[PDB]
């Protein structure tokens, strides 16, 4: 029901976006392809990174989840 963004970089539970961007810093890099293409999801880790941090800067997905998943804020 999403997914849990704050876990997928992986940060002090909820932590503001202040923590998040370390987070987010770190695991970027340790995530970077440089050259280990050909394996390919490694970036799609990278992917989904940058995605729960842009989820975590974003309005209804940042909420809806926290709430309840999707039964929260679907007006």
């Amino acid at each position: 029901a999403k997914q849990d963004y704050y876990e997928i970089l992986g940060v002090s539970k909820t932590a503001e976006e202040r923590e998040i961007r370390k987070a987010y810093k770190r695991l970027a890099m340790k995530y970077h392809p440089d050259r280990n293409q050909g394996d390919k999801e490694a970036e799609a880790k990278f992917k989904e990174i940058k995605e729960a941090y842009e989820v975590l800067t974003d309005s209804q997905k940042r909420a809806a989840y926290d709430q309840y998943g999707h039964a929260a804020f679907e007006q």
